[PDB]
């Protein structure tokens, strides 16, 4: 359930590099 952002997770692989999705994301791939 990706409400705004499930980044973030520590040692999961995220994938923010190819489409991001989350609503409110606050990776440093995505400010
Ligand atoms: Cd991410
Ligand atoms: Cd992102
Ligand atoms: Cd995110």
């Amino acid at each position: 359930m990706d409400p705004n952002c499930s980044c973030a997770a520590a040692g999961d692989s995220c994938t923010c590099a190819n489409s991001c999705t989350c609503k409110a994301c606050k990776c440093t791939s995505c400010k």
